[PDB]
């Protein structure tokens, strides 16, 4: 078995960004809201070395005006989805654990825990 150091990374790190996008996309596939949520801010980002790499992300999200009825996943561009304003506006502070392995393309959201703000 292989277990490594838990290290702090920059939120702007390009591989942290991909992990975040995989974390958000997985949340939307399993969330109860009609609207797609979107990452607004990445607060903290750590990485741990395993047979692969685990990414421990603390990040803020926001509900959008984009709906699952009108737009399907895998074909949704969250950059074209505006944050909902008033009445619907819902914010979440989420902890994400993203596993990335070399033999796979799709990263996995292994665990999550969101908390309204």
């Amino acid at each position: 078995r292989m277990v490594g150091e838990l290290r702090d990374l920059s939120p702007d790190d390009p591989q942290v960004q991909k992990a975040a996008q995989a974390a958000v996309a997985s949340y939307n596939m399993g969330s109860n809201s009609i609207y797609y949520f979107r990452d607004t801010h990445i607060i903290k980002a750590q990485s741990q070395l395993v047979a692969g790499i685990k990414y421990f992300l603390t990040m803020e999200m926001g509900s959008t005006d984009c709906r699952k009825t009108r737009v399907t996943g895998d074909h949704v561009d969250l950059t074209t989805c505006p944050l909902a304003a008033g009445a619907q506006q819902e914010k979440l502070r989420c902890d994400f654990e993203v596993l990335v392995v070399p033999w796979q393309n799709s990263s996995q959201l292994l665990k999550h825990n969101c908390v309204q703000m």
